C-alpha cells in the first residue's frame, strides 16, 4: 500500500505543463498526505518541485488538484504570503518545507500513481 | 533523449517487477537504441538500472522486449559472459556500459515513452 511518485529526465516546465505530463501518463501532480510522503518527493525531487494543490478558485484556501480541504500541510514560515501578483501553486523547497509560487514559473515534474 | 522521455520512481527491484510497473504505467523498459538515449538512461536512474534487452530465448543472441535483434550496444569488456548459471538480463554500470546479469537481480526500474 503506498503512492509511488515518478520523476522524468525533462527539464523545469510551468505547472500547466506538470498538469499535462502527469494527465498524459494516466497520474496525478504529487500530492504529499503526510511527513512520509512529503520527504518522499523530497527524496524523488532532488530540487523544488510543484505539488497538486493550488489556491486558484478561492485565494487563501489551498485546495487538492483531484478536489479537498488540505489534511497536511507543511509551510514554510509565513507561508502561504501571496507576494505580489500572486502566487497560486505550491512547491515543496528547501527541507521538505512549502512555499506558495506563481504557477508560471519552471520546477520539477513529479507525478504519482498509486500502490 | 531526442525521441523518447524516461520515467524512474528509483525502487531498486527484480526485472520481472520493472516490465510489469513500465506496463501498468503502459510503457516499456527503457531501451537505449543509440549513445544518446544511453546517456539518457544513465543520467536519470542515476544508479544501475535494467534495460529492456535479454537473451533468454537464444542464449547468446540478445534481443530486445519488444522483439528484434539489438542495433546498438555498450558491452563493458567481456561482456556478455553470461556468468556462473547464466545471465539473461541487462543492466547499464558505471559509465553507462552494460553488463547481462540475473534477471532475478534488483536494480532502478525506468520506463520509457515516446516524447
Ligand atoms: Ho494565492
Ligand atoms: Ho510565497
Ligand atoms: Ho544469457
Ligand atoms: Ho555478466
Amino acid at each position: 500500500s503506498g503512492k509511488k511518485f515518478f520523476v522524468t529526465n525533462h527539464e523545469r516546465m510551468p505547472f500547466s505543463k506538470v498538469k499535462a505530463l502527469c494527465s498524459e501518463l494516466r497520474g496525478t501532480v504529487a500530492i504529499p498526505r503526510n511527513a512520509e510522503e512529503n520527504k518522499a518527493i523530497q527524496e524523488v525531487a532532488k530540487t523544488s518541485a510543484f505539488l497538486g494543490i493550488t489556491d486558484e478558485v478561492t485565494e487563501g484556501q489551498f485546495m487538492y488538484v483531484t478536489g479537498g480541504r488540505l489534511t497536511y500541510s507543511n509551510w514554510k514560515k509565513d507561508e502561504p504570503n501571496d507576494h505580489g501578483s500572486g502566487e497560486d501553486c505550491v512547491t515543496i523547497v528547501d527541507n521538505g518545507l512549502w512555499n506558495d509560487i506563481s504557477c508560471q514559473a519552471s520546477h520539477t515534474a513529479v507525478c504519482e500513481f498509486p500502490a
